């Protein structure tokens, strides 16, 4: 079974998260808002898992969603021992009005899941949009898929479909 867990403050990584949830089809749970998460062990109920969140807090060491994964990564995911499963992050971002931050919280969401013993998979390629900057981008590759829905420079349905293949490719589940 796949998971997809993300948070949101203005609704558009959940439109996100509910395009995954469709390329996947009976493979995948309905999205879950982490904000609506009681029970952080749930996360290890499955085979993979589709982290997705947009970046609010321009510049930010930590807490950079501005979303309920602010709260959840330092209190509750520590509890989790996630070895071995594999996790794929989405992030939203504005790679026109942040250059040199563009989709920032992919590394945060990163760094803190692979502490717990996860598995990041689907890195894409840096070059897919033109930014200056980000701290998703380490040895070459970003960290998760950026995607820019406030610009629209590459339809968000091929590029998602894309990753999601890939991914599962990558993973075997
Ligand atoms: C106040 C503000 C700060 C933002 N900071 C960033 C940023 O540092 N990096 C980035 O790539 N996008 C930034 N954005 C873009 C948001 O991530 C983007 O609008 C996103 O689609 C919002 O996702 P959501 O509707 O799930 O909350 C910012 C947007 C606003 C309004």
């Amino acid at each position: 079974k796949i998971g997809i867990f993300f948070s949101t403050s203005t609704g558009n990584t959940t439109e996100v998260a509910d395009f995954i949830g469709k390329t996947l089809g009976a493979k995948a749970d309905a999205p879950i808002d982490v904000d609506d998460v009681t029970d952080p062990q749930a996360l290890k109920d499955y085979d993979l898992l589709f982290l997705g969140a947009p970046t609010w807090n321009t510049g930010a060491d930590t807490e950079r969603s501005g979303t309920s994964w602010d709260e959840f990564l330092y209190d509750k995911l520590p509890e989790v021992d996630m070895k071995d499963l594999p996790v794929a992050i989405f992030g939203l971002g504005d790679a026109e009005g942040y250059p040199d931050n563009f989709c920032d919280a992919i590394e945060e969401i990163h760094d803190c899941f692979a502490k717990q013993g996860a598995k990041p998979v689907g890195f894409s390629n840096p070059d897919d949009y033109d930014y200056e900057e980000s701290k998703s981008v380490r040895d070459g590759k970003f960290l998760g898929l950026p995607l820019d829905m406030v610009n629209d420079q590459i339809p968000m349905e091929k590029r998602v479909a894309g990753w999601v293949e890939a991914v599962v490719s990558e993973t075997g589940v």
